[PDB]
């Protein structure tokens, strides 16, 4: 198999680090692979009694504009269980508490160059508790409308794609949400390791 | 609005660069935003007469394992039109030529820290022409099976999520593929600019 031969840190920053490995390709052979180590993140599809979900309208420095995204947050508190981060983030970002939490879909955002992976939850049985901001607008969408916004390129954040389409497959009876103990295969850990310290 | 106040290059490498900007938040206020500038990429959902699509099984240094992904390739040839890169990549990677090409879905893989964006095509009217490798296995899947593999976490590459779910919405009559001239809003350009030179 593939083996990290050597490895070096090129940069460390607020939310990720940049590492450069040399990897033994099988058999014989040597590539340079750069990995942006990231904290990992969670997001929530909060589905009300009628099939509506909340979304935020978040400025992204990288595209010079705002995207429609799901509520979400970095795994930036050491050792904190992901599901508890998600509930926390739901309350901070959109002012929602939810009774029932299930795994909806996991994704590897950029396999090409980052370890970042993202667990998206389905949260149901909802209640508003306040703090719905700074520059973030939020708004709600029936799920079917959200899915057609994906298909028209009005929602392009790829965690929102995966989340909205996945819940759409649930609401149309194609698939089932899953238990909280579903293994998150690619949960990131390298950057949390490095930060501990 | 938001304005880049200053900007500096921290690293330049084979397939991306790492930049650090200072951004004026409105009104008054200053954040550091790091952007990994990337080439952009395309991928293809190649759908045969019967609803089957090809997928590759590609080792990802970043997760220490292989993922099921769609055929795909970086926009790494200067000025080459994306749709022509996609046809090229389809032939190099999976040995397919396609008659008809349409836009399926675009995504922004990691808005949090990269500009990378990805145009995924629907390619139909297919013919095998050879070169189906090195370490990449490929295999075919009915679309419905592929969509249930997403929903079970057997496919987690987020371009494969977006691509397989999007085509699933087409095959089940929920949405339509779109013309090649659909604007790709977030086509990356910063790293191609920097490389020219």
């Amino acid at each position: 198999d593939f083996e990290t031969i050597s490895s070096e840190t090129l940069h460390t920053g607020a939310i990720f680090a940049l590492r450069r490995d040399q990897v033994r390709m099988p058999g014989g052979g040597i590539v340079t692979r750069e990995v942006v180590e990231h904290f990992g993140a969670v997001a929530i599809v909060a589905m009300d009694d009628n099939g509506n979900i909340p979304m935020v309208y978040q400025y992204r420095h990288t595209y010079g504009r705002r995207l429609w995204e799901l509520p979400a947050g970095l795994l930036d508190v050491a050792g904190e269980p992901p599901h508890l981060t998600a509930a926390r983030e739901l309350r901070e970002e959109v002012g929602l508490q939810a009774s029932t939490w299930q795994v909806l879909v996991d994704l590897d955002t950029a396999p090409g160059f980052s370890d970042e992976s993202v667990r998206v939850y389905l949260a149901t049985g909802l209640r508003e508790v306040g703090r719905p901001q700074a520059d973030m607008t939020m708004g709600w969408y029936p799920i079917a409308e959200a899915a057609r916004r994906v298909l028209r390129g009005e929602i392009v954040n790829s965690i929102a794609i995966a989340g909205v389409l996945a819940v759409h497959a649930v609401t149309t009876g194609f698939a089932q949400p899953r238990p909280l103990d579903t293994e998150w295969i690619d949960r990131p850990t390298a950057f949390a390791a490095r930060r501990a310290e």
